[PDB]
């Protein structure tokens, strides 16, 4: 069935906040249990929390030694938030995690975010001797965003992505380069307008070729990822921002994680425009968002009850900003975020979100056969087998009737 | 139940195209059958197809005689499209239609559109001696939109709305003043930007206080409608366009028919902003749109199969441009339109749309008790009664099992 063949993805922000391999395996088990197909794991998102064994970087006519890069990144991340739970996943842990997921039929999609949400990398680059990597807006320095005029900072960042992409090659299918929310701290969430401004309002102090350079940067990352046999993904907001096609084009192989329909003064391209350009669309509707430590109404945007309500009200098939058109999607992604990374991670709350997303879109999620397997095993060792292995969660109680056997 | 208490509305464009009282009663019967609560009947929308017995209008220090107004409007409408099926509903027919609907528990919501989509009224005003009522944009004259600088044209239009509102008083609850798509012909669908332009780009030939005057106009119509005990409704696109609150405010009693999340260069306010301003929201998602004579993919926007797919993919609870927030709604409205008014009206196609909207949102629509009543009557005259009169279409087959009795 076509619905069941879609991707159903849970997203976890292990960039801002540390998650242990054990916690992540537990998430993987629940994902499999509920009919999900993939774990989307941000490891670079403000913080950078995945260290390769060899972190040496060649860029700028030199090689930054592995030990030096590791030190700079570890500290860069800790300056953002020194998490008492841990700093980073190691390469051994990631290889094991990917294999553990794969053995269960769960794929892994990493994110290493740039040119925004890269606090730790910027911090690292500074320690390594790269001057003024940060974008500044009229005196206000972005903590999270690289200046695209800074050739050395850009070359280092590209080489770091390439290094990660070389690792994830053959172990994974998709690599999310991110691209969301350029200089959102320094511009009060007006980054794309700011990058486009100089073209239409010249000689006013706006970044010359700002957006043009962003386009070139995004496409170069896309080529880098694809050179390792990987499909690039990115968040939608900066992609043909304001529906403006006059700055250049985006590479069609960029899968768009469509998370926002925009807001006042933040006029993103519709998913209709993006799909018509040829981009595949992953529905990542922010109606479903959950930010750790926000549980009920009044606790702010992305609170759990808001996310659970978005899940109930806005199904997997309902994409942001469609113009009423029929947008084809590769599937849908529900996202948990750690904006305040010191908040306590609650497995039960995350699984409640995941369960609700699966149950509210039951025809899209493979039925739970684990329960049935478990029951057969619990039969003293001294229907179920014949029911087709292709039901959805919508037909779940069928299976739960066959487990209601128990006696004989 | 809260879901069942929502409004579920079918919209019919009897402004562009003539619909007979008989056709409309048939629509009302189907609406009741499927669990709808209201018929939204545009009678002024490009064409004007409802004539009051007394059409005399006092404005501009004079009274335009009823017979003169009737002649001008009838011709104005025919110049738009002289429909061989008929020109207008009469007052007797409308009073009967409203009563017929009311007796069945179906409300009627009329639309008389302005200051856009008012071809016939503009045509009429010209015949009646009002000079240059039409908005022009750099030489290009709008056929559909009144110039808000034209005091006499504005005063006549306001008085016509007041006349209709006086008629609909006590017979109805809501009056839709429309307000969609200002000068969409003459500006290539850029009307709101055009009205706002002079404020930010002065001395360039843009309408001085264009949007400011639109705001005053909308609010005056709102006061007029409310003076007859009616709640005003309007389409969302012109309401705080571009999320700009610096031109003035909209009256909070304006219920917003939220039909569009906007598109490239057409940056409407989010339903989040509108709801936070205090506006009640009627979900009128254009994903569900059906334009008569467009049946399959490739036949253009609003084709039937597109509407049926929008209905399947986007439920009644999914509002345009929410910013991911929980938007409260008074209910939802599915709309059939006659953009090409010479297209053949197909009852079966319209009922298919209506049926699908009801079945795709089954928990919102009152169950069909008419079938059960019919069966009891067909019992030779020489369970059903006890099942609660409060089920939704989701529990329909319960009732259809009780009708599967038939024999004894
Ligand atoms: C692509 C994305 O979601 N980026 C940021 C992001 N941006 O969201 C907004 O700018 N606004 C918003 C916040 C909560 C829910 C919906 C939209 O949302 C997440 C939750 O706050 C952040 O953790 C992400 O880093
Ligand atoms: C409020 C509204 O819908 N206005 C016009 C309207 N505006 O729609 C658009 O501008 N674009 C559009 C067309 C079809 C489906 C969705 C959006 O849609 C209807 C169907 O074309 C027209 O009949 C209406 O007059």
């Amino acid at each position: 069935n076509e619905k069941l063949a879609k991707k159903k993805i849970v997203s976890i922000d292990a960039g801002r906040k540390y998650f242990s391999p054990e916690q992540l395996k537990e998430i993987i088990d629940k994902a499999k249990h509920y009919g999900y197909t993939d774990l989307h794991l941000l490891v670079g998102n403000d913080g950078l929390r995945f260290m390769l064994d060899d972190m040496s970087i060649t860029a700028n006519g030199k090689t930054y030694a592995s030990d030096d890069v590791k030190r700079a990144i570890e500290k860069g991340t800790n300056d953002y938030y020194n998490d008492p739970n841990g700093n980073h996943l190691t390469e051994s842990q990631m290889t094991d995690l990917i294999n553990y997921a794969k053995d269960k039929g769960i794929g892994l999609i990493p994110t290493v975010n740039s040119p925004g949400h890269m606090d730790a990398i910027l911090n690292a680059m500074k320690e390594l001797g790269i001057q003024n990597p940060n974008f500044s807006y009229f005196g206000k320095k972005s903590a999270r965003t690289v200046d695209l005029d800074n050739e050395q900072a850009v070359a280092f960042t590209k080489a770091l992505i390439d290094k990660y992409a070389a690792y994830f090659a053959k172990k994974t299918e998709i690599f999310n380069i991110g691209l969301d929310e350029y200089a959102n701290d320094a511009t009060d969430a007006k980054g794309w307008s700011v990058l486009q401004a100089d073209k239409y309002y010249p000689n006013e102090g706006y970044p010359v070729k700002g957006y043009e350079k962003f386009i070139a940067y995004a496409n170069d990352l896309a080529r880098i990822v694809k050179s390792h046999g990987l499909k690039p993904m990115a968040f939608n907001d900066g992609i043909y921002y304001n529906s403006d096609t006059s700055f250049g084009s985006f590479d069609k192989d960029i899968i768009v994680s469509m998370w926002t329909g925009g807001w006042g003064g933040y006029d993103v391209a519709s998913s209709k425009l993006l799909a018509e350009k040829g981009h595949q669309i992953l529905n990542t509707n922010d109606a479903w968002y959950y930010v750790l430590g926000r549980n009920a109404d009044g606790q702010g945007g992305g609170n759990l009850d808001q996310g659970l309500n978005g899940i109930k009200n806005t199904p997997i098939t309902s994409v942001p900003k469609t113009e009423g058109a029929d947008i084809p999607i590769i599937g849908g992604m529900v996202a948990a975020w750690a904006d305040t990374p010191s908040a306590r991670y609650s497995p039960s709350r995350l699984f409640k979100l995941m369960r609700h997303f699966a149950n509210a879109n039951a025809e899209y999620f493979a039925a739970d056969y684990e329960s049935a397997e478990q029951a057969l095993n619990e039969v003293p060792k001294d229907a179920i087998r014949s029911l087709d292995s292709n039901l959805s969660r919508a037909q779940q109680d069928t299976i739960d009737q066959a487990i209601a056997k128990l006696q004989e």
